[PDB]
């Protein structure tokens, strides 16, 4: 049923994943020297290209490919429009490997036809807590703990094939060449997410959405007017009233994050994320890169009291092109990023996130039900959406876990 994925080191069915008890690799052990030195063969009219994602025109080329060809909703009403500044941020974290950014161009005119990107991440991906309990009962604690040390792996994102080249088996070639380049760097696992169902997720979470500009969301058919609103004479004014938010944050001591906050934010974030079965481990440099504010891209606020950072939240911007409605070009979405609360309830912290996002002109706040995101859904008027985000490993057997045991945000 899967001419490509059946040949790959991933669990092949849900029934197989249901039987996995310990974390660990799936493929035969290999070394860098076993991996082909030469790029994977591609047809003569095409060439491999490694873009320089710190060069403005290379970023712009990838930006255009994604703008016109990346993920759409199922009704082709919206398509992600990640900005050039966002792409540079997401693709060039500390110690990133340029060779892991893989493109295909038409050799004749250098037209960009396809892209896939990998970035390094340090991930805790050892056997989850519930399976360690079973392992202990069975005398298998050592094997269950074998791969507990955080692992330096690849995170894959931004797979895209031009619309005119679809269903020609180019995606498997891109994946194969990315795998080769990552393996040549002595890295053997990857983590990736998708909205679609592939073999075989270790976790899946529903998307949730918080209306910030409901009149726009209804107009573009992102949101509907619930049936119960028809019992009122003006359902739209009632809708706006329901979603209204304060004009300024409520938490005393909230301010934008600054460079000197990096060590404190690292400590509180790492203390929080260590409670989840799967999660990243961030250095100071990675905290700085992923969390310090960048205009139009990432927004991060801390709660400071007694000159100490006790809480923080972050969100990032991904607009989507509104394909079918001529009255609006873009849907401006804020996505919940990392956060940590030690002094206030999480719903009180995330209310300030919604306020800041609304004040800055965002139309909706999106998130997946990872981390403790479910704990503020009802209080802050998030609604479940149609979409899901499925989490996958390449070359890593892993038991099924709930999305609330996942602490890795994927951009
Ligand atoms: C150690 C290091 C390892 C590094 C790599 C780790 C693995 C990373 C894996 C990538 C993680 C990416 C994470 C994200 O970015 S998820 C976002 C994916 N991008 C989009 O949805 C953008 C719009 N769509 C496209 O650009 C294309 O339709 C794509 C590129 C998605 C498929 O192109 P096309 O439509 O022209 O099809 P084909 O004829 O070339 O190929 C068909 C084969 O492709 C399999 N397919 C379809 N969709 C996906 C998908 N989203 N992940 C993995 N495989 C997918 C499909 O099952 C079939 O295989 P099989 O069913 O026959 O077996
Ligand atoms: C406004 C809007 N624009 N677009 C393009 C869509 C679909 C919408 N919606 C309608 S949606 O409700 O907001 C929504 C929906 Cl249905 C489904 C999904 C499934 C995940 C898609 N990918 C896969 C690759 N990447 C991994 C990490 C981020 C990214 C997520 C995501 C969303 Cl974000």
């Amino acid at each position: 049923a899967h001419a490509f994925w059946s040949t790959q080191p991933v669990p092949q069915t849900e029934d197989e994943t249901e039987k996995i008890v310990f974390a660990g690799p799936m493929d035969e052990p290999k070394t860098v020297a076993d991996i082909p030195e030469e790029p994977y063969p591609i047809a003569s009219t095409f060439e491999w290209w490694t873009p320089n994602m710190e060069a403005a025109d290379d970023i712009h080329a990838i930006y255009e490919l994604l703008r016109d060809n990346y993920v759409e909703d199922d009704d082709s009403m919206f398509r992600f429009n990640y900005s050039e500044e966002f792409l540079q941020w997401a693709l060039c974290p500390p110690n990133y490997i340029p060779d892991w950014h893989v493109a295909v161009r038409r050799k004749a005119d250098k037209k960009l036809l396809a892209f896939i990107a990998g970035v390094p991440v340090t991930l805790r991906m050892g056997t989850p807590k519930y399976m360690k309990v079973k392992a202990q009962e069975k005398g298998e604690g050592e094997e269950a703990a074998k791969y507990d040390e955080p692992r330096h792996i690849c995170e894959i994102n931004f797979l895209c094939v031009h619309k005119q080249l679809r269903e020609k088996r180019l995606a498997p070639i891109l994946i194969k060449e990315a795998t080769r380049r990552v393996n040549r760097t002595n890295v053997w696992q990857a983590v990736y997410t998708a909205g679609v169902l592939l073999p075989t997720p270790y976790a899946s979470g529903q998307y949730f959405h918080r209306s910030l500009n409901p009149e726009k969301l209804v107009e573009i058919r992102f949101s509907g007017i619930p049936a119960q609103y028809q019992k009122f004479q003006n359902p739209m004014a009632m809708l706006k009233r329901n979603y209204q938010l304060p004009s300024a944050p409520k938490n005393s001591g909230l301010r934008e994050m600054k460079p000197s906050d990096v060590p404190q934010v690292r400590r509180i974030l790492m203390n929080y994320l260590d409670s989840f079965d799967v999660g990243p481990v961030f250095s100071d440099a990675e905290i700085s890169h992923y969390l310090l504010p960048r205009d139009g891209v990432v927004f991060t606020y801390v709660v400071e009291n007694d000159k100490k950072v006790t809480d923080f939240f972050s969100f990032y911007r991904i607009p989507s092109t509104v394909i079918g409605n001529s009255n609006y070009n873009l849907l401006n979405a804020a996505y919940v990023h990392y956060y940590a609360a030690t002094s206030i309830p999480l719903h009180q912290l995330i209310l300030d996130l919604l306020i800041v996002a609304h004040s800055r002109g965002f139309d909706v706040c999106n998130m997946v039900e990872i981390l403790d995101n479910r704990s503020f859904v009802e209080q802050l008027k998030f609604g479940a959406g149609d979409g899901h985000l499925r989490y996958y490993f390449y070359n890593w057997a892993y038991p099924k876990i709930k999305p609330s045991q996942v602490a890795l945000v994927m951009l």
